[PDB]
């Protein structure tokens, strides 16, 4: 019984303490890691037992198997690897200390082991200990944080101990971010840090978190995006900047959303969105190949017991135009794109949503109705990497008008395995038009839209100093790690995901 | 010229270009070569040269416009911290009529594209001779100094002050160095929550916010420390995170409410081991970035006192209580008595006698810290480890091996400022609880910075955290001392400003 | 004296082996190069002595200078760099060992130094020895043809020499990366041939005993490269040695290095452009500029800057020859007649242009171009459209009868490149071989042998292709301002 | 069916007719827009039945096959760059119907052609170009084999490369080996250098040289056996790290693993010893196999395709055996003390052992040669995985430094892989007096009989008198490495134009 186990084991190590036995020693000198030990001694023959090499290793006891009173086997784990400790009475510093030490040890315990390399008749690489030291006891009975999702996510440390697939997803997450940095560093992007607390949040349509600063007596918002700060640096004459950082959205959690999440944004002066499409294909495909070995990954939309898809990251990625493809999916013609800002188009998209059973919680604005329709008809068909391009201006308040198609913008979004990955556009750099677009956002806000943008006059002022033609880009790191690890739940790729209380 | 007037006039001029179909903000200008690479490629031309056979496109911002007789205009084109002269005469331009038209259009501050031939003036100034200039983005204001202005419009600061970009390149090299140093040592770069039901890991006043879908309060993190230790329990022996933290407190020359730290945790290490990796990282960082192990610093501004600071290892070490007794000329209580009300009174009397301020609450930890700040930390010009902090100041640090009442802790001080905080980690779950219970008592007796009880973290400790040592470093603070900046606002792109 | 020194030093060294003090120890562990030591401690100040740290360095002693009896300065050199050893008795292992090592050491000796970084009051970066170990004694007294016969002395004493060879090797690395990026395959073809071919030159002959068979050293890789193009490898290159049995002079060595490359579907116009891109990019990248200063008459002569900015000047051989002569030559379609040989012979006599026998059209013509055209070529200059009578492997010119699609690059008066659209018609190639063989039979030692399995390969279909070959040694000469090729060969052929 | 000699006669006469009629069967210039490789990459996404009227491109290649399908439809199998593209020649898409039959009537398998036309894909999903115009660039006057015969493959490599794509891939592997080594050495600061291939005195190895004569200088010259001595003279010059990848020449017999000119990489590293070099060799060889191959494991067919297949594991560290101890173990008997390996007695002992063990050794039956035959028989043959054979006797190693603890031995190793010697390395002998005595012992042997023994090199000994720093050097056969990385048992497989016994 777990609770009784805890009471018993807690009382025992408490006894060790008051009697001065030091169950939490300060320092154990490790000579070699378990990984290096296995690399250096795997070549031994079964039955071997080295007399001229003694080493100190450490790890956690995963299993304790008695073989008579004279012989115990410890399954010792660390670094994603394992090493057997063959504790034989005859090789220990003394037979009485052998009994004493092994009677204390339990599964879960962190230990230090001083011993000789060996291999059993079976051929299991082992260390035969002269001395075993308890470094940290485990006061709890470990799961025979095992399969129950909830326990795994609330106690990630148990998950990481018991399930090596979990450690592997977090390694690849680190490689994603590291790959992106060298990719951008090599292209001359300067890595920067902009404020995560804003008097006025910006850079996206989203509901922010609000705080208060006592000394300065002001309310602050947690950032939605670093976008506006980045463009001000480009006005400043830093032509290539990027930031990999946390963004915060005051919204609900589900399979693809956490209230804090990581993105990479970058801004490149003298680029347009066509250039970013090629950079994107290059970065994403190079990234998949680098870490997984090929351009093809397997996709299980329905878990391990469902259909398996091979997703091909070989460039170039498919491109669809948002308004055209939607009309095709609808089998019906939408208004001319120059009419996408009229109330009548709004009514038309509203009627279409009712008729097609596409829900849209209030406000039923053109932007939100459009996005719901695109989510239903286009996004779900994006298995392979696909750019959805040319977003209407009404859904894109900071993108530059498209140069040949009235009412549209130079904007794309990358979709992979039904999930949005990147959002990019050539940047709106006309201050008068940016201001008019902010004002529309402000009136939507005043009319009951929690997510609408605040007018940022200080940013419009910066645009009045001259933002060179620029293209910028934003990628959700968590989303990429999801698809590179074939995870359908974002909680798989965050170490400590946000959780219902 | 009234700037308001200039703005109003240029705004009109540019509105007119839009209504004339002369789009002043074009979509795409194809730059063939950066200014930096243009300079390095043609840097060996001779005075008077004009390579009519090669044609390139460059771009940048106009920093000066200077006419010279209606058929010859020079634009000082800048970019990437560098300059190139545009020498435009009408003979070489696409058209004489187009030549007049573009010059009448352009102004100082405008971003432009230049298509033209490499060349050099008889004076020996590298130049490009334009066939065509394109307005890419007009500057609607007249361009200009004083700190306020530079910090509130960092883009102006960056355009006019070249030293500014340089400080920020130093900062990004600091960070790239640390990642590279740690990655080589097999540390895994990770990300832990910046929003917590319970903030912990430091002594600090947190920001609080509200998540309405879950109907619950959340604190912005003050440190990632407890999360990192839970990852060590889970068998990731070495982790680090370079990330923002948040503190609801006053701004000053060394404090911003949000700031960047590197924290790392390595199993099987103790604080002595960390003293060694710290010397190698900081010393090697200083040398790699500034070419030398020596940095001169100006606490009193330019034309002030100028200490030369020596980052050669080993760093000097001092014991907190031992040295405080010396700096003071008196014997303090024995370290095993630091929990008593008698000690607090002794410490309080001292602070009154030496005129050391200590806002309420006047607790032992707070009185000590004030005393150490004025007696020890001021003397730390060269990198100096202050070690062996009392336990009442270090609720998450492991007890000292031999000195009762002390802990295995150090702080790294450079130029009178705290850079690092590190210790052998407390891994005994029952001892950690006791120490949280005292933090919660301190919080209820007036201390806004005192820690909350984190039972979930205490539970993690009950599974078995191996002996471990952890470390935290203020990146902004490193940036300050590697750029000779006395104000943290110099090393933050957009520092927090009073409204 | 030198002979005495040798004899005395040899006995001293011999005495050390017999005293169990091995003057040639097996292994000295070097902690840090001299170059890195200098980069690491450039920030020290006068009087500094980092007793904290102890490094091991190594080098050749260039000077031994004792002040008193408890202090000595060794000028340690290595890697084109130098470091002062400040040996003093108080810091050395012991006073007894300090005298012993100093009595033992001499100028020239290779030594290992274990010590602390430091600086003298005078400001010189130093290492202060705990211990100095003799690594390899120099048994001789240290000090153009002396430099060339003992290139190891030259390299010890003249810092400029290693810099030229570093440039030489940078030239070659650059050419491999240029061609590798263009998709060329780096290959290796035989240097020993039954029939030598691919150039007009006199070959070396040797004998393979096992096979009882005469073999020639290659004069060019060209025919094998073309056989690779027939085989479907569209782009091949080889940077290797060629051998010619001929006299030495300022620009000629009996063995030398060429880069040759062949590209299918190219002609000599495409290769002119690649030549400009490669040579100009090479000059700019190595030196730092497209301009190189050239001293034709040594350092105490006139200096003319040479401009490697593309495009290079082009001259047509026959058109410019006619102008530099101030006279009309035979029509280019009459170049195989006996009349025109006599015309050309007469012109060489009238202009005092030497031409040793055989006085054939191809040789009379080459002499004339050498003296009238090639001397004007200081800036990189292409000489184009060579007559067919001097170009047996080149494809005929498609507009000018008698000429071929050929060029040679000239830089600072000397031939650097030879390139052309390749002849790929096997019957025409055979014809031209047959005429080479008649030239051979009539006095010309450089004339080609008939290579019938090359003509057989051409019968399978060589695609239209263009080939190119550059003398690497001559590129090194003009990039190091050397007028003597012995300057850019480590071990040049010496009489 | 037509006979090869007749086919050649007929095709030659036809091509000659084109020439005299002014028809241009060998045009100067065809502009190629795109390579077959880029065409395939750019257009493979097309769907079956597709035909772009939107893109016109010019490609080129050699006809591998010509198959009619009616009279108005011809399929050409076009090959280049190790790759393949179908030319769907359709009468109705060609520039005209009369020009269509005219061009196809003259084209044959083997011909080099240029093709202008549109991308397309057949119903079967076969990527094609649909020509508007096909141009003969170069006719093939011979029938191509309708191949496997080694001798034809090696005497006419251009055919082997045309017909057998496994052959291109071997030579690609070989270029990657060489390119890998340069980057490895350059990155460690080695200076790539070139030293004389013609020597007044050859040296640097025991081998029989080629001899030639320089007329102008009236001098006999030898082709180089090894660059070794020139390299060590550069290390005395203060160039601490030098390497050279170049041709060596040996006047000896040809067989499965020997060509009379072959390629080695030699490098010298000042302040290194042969232990340092074992570690670098492991690093280099194991990284090279993984880089080129994808893993540390390679398959080895000692007996050809239809024989046993061994996995050879290049995972470091490599096995080490000491030459003399392992030899005694294989013999099951004790040899003389290593300090006795220079005596006549020891020679007689080795001679008797060779007779008794059926180990042949042609004259001269010297100790070095008898030991080497015994090591070949009993040790080298067992080296399948990369194996260092170590600490050769001084009598076999005239240029290697004596061993620091084992009298009679040297600090030398050789790397064997799949039964073949790959590398030869040692701590260099830098004592000029000992070097000179070792040369005189070689010269004594030369005058006694063996034409492989070394010449005394007094210029080199003089260089050693100026001080050669302690150094280790290293020599590797590129051809040998290329053999084992492509699983070839015959060196002819990895030389473009191997030496061959006369016609
Ligand atoms: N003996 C030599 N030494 C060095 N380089 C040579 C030698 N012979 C020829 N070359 C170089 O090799 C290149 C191609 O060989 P080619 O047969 O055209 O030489 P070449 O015309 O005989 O040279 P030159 O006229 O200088 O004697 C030449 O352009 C030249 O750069
Ligand atoms: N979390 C600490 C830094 C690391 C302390 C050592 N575990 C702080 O904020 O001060
Ligand atoms: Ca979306
Ligand atoms: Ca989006
Ligand atoms: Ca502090
Ligand atoms: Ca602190
Ligand atoms: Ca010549
Ligand atoms: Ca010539
Ligand atoms: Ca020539
Ligand atoms: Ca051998
Ligand atoms: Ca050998």
């Amino acid at each position: 019984d777990p609770n009784q186990y805890y009471k018993i084991r807690s009382q025992a190590i408490h006894q060790l303490k008051v009697n001065g036995e030091d169950p939490y020693p300060h320092k154990f000198h490790v000579d070699i890691s378990l990984t290096d030990f296995i690399q250096k001694y795997s070549h031994l023959q079964p039955g071997d037992h080295l007399t001229d090499i003694t080493l100190k290793v450490a790890g956690r006891i995963h299993a304790k198997r008695a073989s008579g009173g004279k012989l115990i086997f410890y399954d010792l784990r660390g670094e994603g690897v394992k090493l057997q400790v063959m504790a034989n009475s005859r090789n220990y510093k003394s037979e009485e200390e052998f009994i004493h030490i092994n009677n204390k040890l339990r599964r879960g315990d962190i230990i230090g082991v001083q011993g000789n390399p060996g291999k059993t008749k079976k051929g299991e690489l082992s260390i035969i200990p002269y001395e075993i030291t308890l470094l940290s006891p485990c006061l709890h009975m470990l799961p025979h944080g095992l399969k129950d999702k909830e326990t795994r996510y609330r106690q990630r440390y148990l998950d990481l101990i018991l399930n090596d697939f979990v450690r592997q997803k977090f390694i690849i997450r680190s490689k994603i971010i590291t790959y992106i940095r060298s990719f951008l560093d090599e292209l001359g992007f300067l890595e920067i840090e902009t404020p995560m607390m804003n008097i006025i949040p910006g850079g996206a349509v989203a509901k922010p978190f609000i705080t208060y600063h006592n000394e300065l007596d002001m309310n602050l918002y947690m950032r939605i995006a670093p976008e506006l700060y980045h463009k001000m640096l480009v006005v400043g004459g830093i032509d290539r900047v990027y930031e990999i950082g946390r963004q915060f959205r005051n919204e609900g959690i589900d399979l693809t959303h956490n209230p804090e999440f990581t993105t990479c944004e970058f801004y490149m002066a003298y680029a347009d969105y066509h250039d970013l499409m090629e950079i994107t294909e290059k970065m994403v495909s190079g990234m998949v190949k680098h870490i997984t070995g090929s351009y093809k990954v397997t996709y299980h939309p329905d878990g391990p017991e469902g259909q398996a898809y091979d997703v091909d990251f070989t460039p170039p990625f498919r491109r669809i135009n948002m308004v055209e493809e939607l009309e095709k999916a609808l089998g019906m013609k939408l208004p001319e794109t120059n009419l996408f800002e009229t109330e009548e188009t709004r009514k038309i998209l509203d009627d279409i949503c009712v008729a097609k059973a596409v829900e849209c919680p209030p406000p039923r604005t053109t932007a939100r109705l459009l996005d719901k329709l695109v989510g239903e008809f286009l996004e779900v068909t994006c298995i392979n990497p696909t750019f959805i391009c040319d977003h209407p201006q009404i859904m894109s308040p900071l993108a530059k008008w498209h140069r040949s198609k009235e009412g549209l913008t130079e904007r794309f979004e990358l979709f992979v395995m039904k999930k949005e990955i990147c959002n990019a556009y050539t940047e709106l750099n006309d201050p008068m038009r940016q201001r008019q677009l902010f004002e529309e956002q402000a009136k939507a806000k005043a009319a009951g839209d929690d997510e609408a943008m605040f007018i940022d006059e200080n940013f419009c002022t910066a645009l009045e100093y001259g933002l060179p033609p620029t293209a910028g880009w934003g990628m959700g790191i968590d989303r990429v790690a999801m698809f590179l690890t074939d995870s359908n739940n974002i909680k798989e790729v965050l170490l400590f995901p946000a959780m219902k209380p």
